[PDB]
């Protein structure tokens, strides 16, 4: 019901238009309508379907042809966009248009906020990286050229010509079907699509606002979105967000971890700090099956179990930033209890761990990650797990372990840095008398005097079961030939962590998890959360997006159980 | 003297050569000598004046032709650049070489420190931009084509071709007459010159180690450089550096500022922190002379003083990092005491202010800057100065206020940030009862009810003297027509800080500096330090470089006073 008078707009908007005029000599190609004849370029109007310049925008602002502020922002970007679509990253017009937008990004935000809006940015989702289907490590970066069929199966232009002739094997994904598709049936594409961010309208104002900015979810507030401005003018606020990190069900594991982190934070008494919530959101019983090579060498002759049972758990840590939950750490673990046979007995394995670097304060981020991890080791140690195993291997270019689409400026560690990061955490744990000691897989195997692949712990998704299949094949049926060699080669990447050692490790009681099972398909393994994020445009790439993603993650965790 | 056994060099260096070999398929074009025939590229043996590859480097490392480890590092980088030059970054060959180099960067550093060297990086100083002579604001970027006479006068590609007639008038540079020079007598260069870092030999072991890495100065330790290892082999260490930041002569002002900062760090109790040393390294008395325009309008009239006397000071803050001094902040001020006629009477002005972002801990950096600023404003108040002035404006791209060549990842704030930065600093000083109030120049002029330009503080180098020249000139003789308008246009950038408000001004005691004069040509204004740095290749671009520059800066300060 809010009416905007054409003179209250120019009162607010014109300053930021003038600030674009005032840039000598950067605004020249924009000050008056582009005239293709007067610059000799007949291929202009055919490339720019609807053009814009500075005076056209000014005329509309002076006459009164802008109903609402976004129309003015939209034209301003239209003008920039045409200008980028013609010139290259190399010319002068481009450089100029960059400057104006750069200047405009600066002025528009306060002004738009003056008018009662969330911001003044034009916001879109940069094209995600896709999975090349040929190599299995192959990746498709933004702007690259790729081939799709039914928008499922995409191929990197290199991988695609590495195919035999014109017939492509495809859809080997679920079950038996080997549907064979011809090359002619594919779409040649550029991974360059830009989806805009969505707006939500205020049911009292009428103002378009960025969904992600105002954090409005249809499930949490089904009455409809009411902007802060309107809420303040009636001395009221939003309903409580019942779907919070804090209100996720508690478990002993979570309570233990968060107490540790929070106690740690208190002793620091650092001023930017806020309390950390830790929640276990998945817990289920699984079995890993020994693969066919190792099964035929060791299982069929009864030297090794055909499978090992383990519990898998997914846990996340959250912090309140600007009065809103943000998810900053995640981890999936595998726990092989006392009922599991050798050699996996009483071992825990960290499948995957991951983070988004928005924890406040930056100063204590690493230390908190170390605290959560050391705390996990301390928990399972008390219950009776004797040993922990960690495969320290950073994700490859544009892969994400748990959180879809990280911030562009959250550097990923190289192997050395990651290995030293783990050595630091474990050294801490060694000095608190929690971890007894640790060694790389090779020094450990020597220590334990092992002589056969069958003595190596065998975890779901780990590196060793795969290399053992190759070992047995390549060596003609042996299970020891290149074992110590392979262990040397990769040694500094494979941490083996002794929580309980010596004679003490032999006369221990049964391991009992006081926590109950927690079914939750969304976090059974890591692929579902990644898919959910890919599917719903969730990103962890900026604080505001991480906040919204977190908000959605929670709504999913809460509405999955209740039915 | 340490000749290396050829065996020492194989069992240390091969792991890094094998690491490059291990890269399938990224080392394929580098495995064999480039036989231009087999490929289909004729011009190889003319552009690459010497080819290099992994087979040849393997040959030498096995036959012991490598005398010292740096030859191996050169050949590795010989090979990389050869391939990096012949292709552009578009191709496949170039990308491959880039992965290779990153692998080598990751492998070589531990290996070289095992061989007793500082590091294994190949280091050079990237060219700095140069002043174009034509526009007098024109600039020559790295890699841009340009023209030069002697090594003094340079011209951008376009500027040079935009002087018609084929003769150039160089010699605006001195106050000596205007010579003229042919166009044939200029050199066509490219700005692609890279200077290697210098090495220093150890007088015992004989290894080349990077000067900047081991911080050896001919003047500090004139009995030759001895490496860290050789000192550790003799149960002895380097003679105490007598040219420290700490041993710079103290001042009552210096001591006041550092006592504030260090009390501040003690109260914070943050476990990363080092002590801060503030020293004033320049104090000279000067006078700013009213420029021609205003001189004619107001001075000859008898309405305002022809020139104002001020004291100028330069003060730097240092921190101990890895046991070495690092200069991290710098400020020049202009102090207009009680002997100074209006309107400048009892006003301080911050000429310039700069920083290098390596202060530990990061999370206290901004606070410490503020404590220094709030400390200065508190010191001048207690001395009897009523009013401080700050021209909040960040440096242009590629420009440096005080420290030459900043780190590439030290973001420079945009105006709205820098403005908010001074507000946070001031609000704290108002919280602390030190600053009474502060306002923008336009609101302050309105309160003081000013009516004429003769009433505005006239500071050396500040924005207003220049703009007042232009205003009188364009208005045809008027002293104050655009005045309030001009002040309004830039209000947000000119801070007016009131230290003593109201009645006090009428009869405060005279202002006396308890500190003596510190003559120091190097720190008289900002140009001499920038110039020294540009001349001696001093940079503040990394921790190691910034440390070396601090060492030289400190040597230069210590050896002007003494003869
Ligand atoms: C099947 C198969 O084949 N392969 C595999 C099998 C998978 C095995 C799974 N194994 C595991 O899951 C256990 S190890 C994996 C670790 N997880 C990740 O790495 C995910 C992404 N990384 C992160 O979330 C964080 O980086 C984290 C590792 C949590 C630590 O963050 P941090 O903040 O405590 O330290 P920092 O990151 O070094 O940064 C701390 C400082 O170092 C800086 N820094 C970091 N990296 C770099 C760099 N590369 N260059 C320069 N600086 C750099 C960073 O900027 C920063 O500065 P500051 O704090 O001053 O701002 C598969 N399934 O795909
Ligand atoms: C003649 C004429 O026409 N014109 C002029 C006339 C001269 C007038 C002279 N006036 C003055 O001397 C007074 S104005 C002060 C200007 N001095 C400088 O600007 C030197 C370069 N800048 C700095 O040394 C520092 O930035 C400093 C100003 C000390 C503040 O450092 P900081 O660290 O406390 O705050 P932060 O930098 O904002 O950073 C604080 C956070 O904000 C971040 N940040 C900073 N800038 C940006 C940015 N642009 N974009 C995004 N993020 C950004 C930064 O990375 C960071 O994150 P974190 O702490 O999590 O890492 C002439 N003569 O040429
Ligand atoms: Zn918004
Ligand atoms: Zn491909
Ligand atoms: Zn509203
Ligand atoms: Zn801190
Ligand atoms: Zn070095
Ligand atoms: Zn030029
Ligand atoms: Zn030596």
């Amino acid at each position: 019901k809010k009416i905007f008078k054409p003179e209250e707009l120019r009162q607010a908007l014109m300053p930021t238009l003038e600030a674009l005029y005032r840039q000598d000599p950067e605004s020249l190609p924009f000050r008056q309508p582009v005239d293709p004849q007067l610059l000799g370029i007949p291929d202009y109007f055919d490339i720019v379907k609807s053009p814009m310049d500075l005076s056209t925008i000014k005329r509309k602002l002076d006459t009164g042809q802008y109903q609402e502020p976004w129309q003015y922002v939209d034209d301003i970007w239209l003008m920039f966009n045409n200008a980028w679509l013609y010139n290259r990253k190399t010319s002068r017009v481009y450089k100029y248009c960059s400057k104006l937008s750069e200047v405009f990004e600066q002025e528009i935000d306060p002004v738009m906020q003056s008018l009662g809006y969330c911001c003044g940015r034009k916001l879109e989702f940069s094209p995600q990286t896709l999975c090349c289907y040929g190599k299995q490590l192959c990746t498709i970066p933004r702007d690259a050229t790729y081939y799709s069929y039914q928008n499922r199966y995409h191929f990197c232009e290199k991988c695609f010509n590495e195919i035999q002739g014109e017939s492509v094997s495809l859809g080997d994904d679920p079950s038996q079907p080997q549907t064979t598709i011809n090359k002619e049936q594919f779409s040649k594409r550029k991974n360059d699509t830009l989806d805009p961010e969505l707006f939500v309208e205020c049911t009292e104002c009428g103002r378009k606002m960025h969904q992600i900015c105002v954090l409005h979810h249809e499930i949490i507030w089904p009455a409809g979105f009411v902007c802060d401005g309107c809420l303040k003018k009636s001395a009221r606020t939003r309903k409580e967000n019942k779907f919070s990190a804090k209100r996720l069900p508690s478990t002993r594991l979570g309570t233990f971890l968060e107490n540790r982190v929070n106690d740690f934070l208190r002793r620091q008494n650092h001023p930017e700090s806020g309390e950390v919530t830790v929640r276990v959101v998945h817990a289920s019983d699984k079995t890993v099956e020994v693969k066919p090579g190792m099964k035929a060498r060791f299982v069929d002759s009864g030297e090794m179990a055909e499978s090992f049972p383990y519990r898998t758990k997914a846990l996340f840590a959250f912090e309140e930033i600007d009065g809103v939950d943000l998810c900053f750490f995640g981890m999936h673990v595998q726990e092989y209890g006392s009922d599991c046979p050798p050699p996996n007995q009483r071992r825990v394995y960290i499948s995957y761990l991951d983070s988004v670097h928005f924890f406040r304060p930056k100063c204590l981020r690493t230390a908190v990650y170390h605290e959560i991890l050391i705390g996990y080791l301390e928990y399972v140690k008390k219950l009776g797990y004797t040993t922990g195993h960690i495969w320290a291997c950073p994700p490859s270019e544009g892969d994400d372990y748990i959180f879809h689409c990280h911030p562009p400026d959250q550097k990923i560690p190289k192997p050395k840095r990651l290995q030293e990061w783990f050595k630091k955490m474990l050294d801490k744990a060694v000095s608190e008398r929690i971890v007894h000691d640790y060694k790389d897989i090779f020094k450990q195997a020597t220590e334990d005097r092992l002589t056969s692949a069958k003595e190596l712990p065998y975890f779901e998704g780990d590196f060793w079961p795969n290399v053992l299949e190759e070992s047995i094949k390549e060596s003609g049926g042996s299970g020891s030939q290149k074992l110590y060699a392979t262990m040397e080669k990769h040694k500094e990447v494979f941490f083996v962590i002794r929580l309980i050692a010596g004679p003490a490790a032999n006369s221990l009681p049964p391991i009992v998890d006081p926590d109950p099972l927690i079914p939750c398909d969304l976090m059974d393994g890591r692929d579902a959360f990644l898919t959910l994020a890919r599917d719903k445009h969730l990103e962890f790439s900026s604080l505001r997006r991480a906040q919204w993603s977190t908000m959605c993650m929670l709504v999913e965790l809460h509405t999955q159980s209740q039915d």
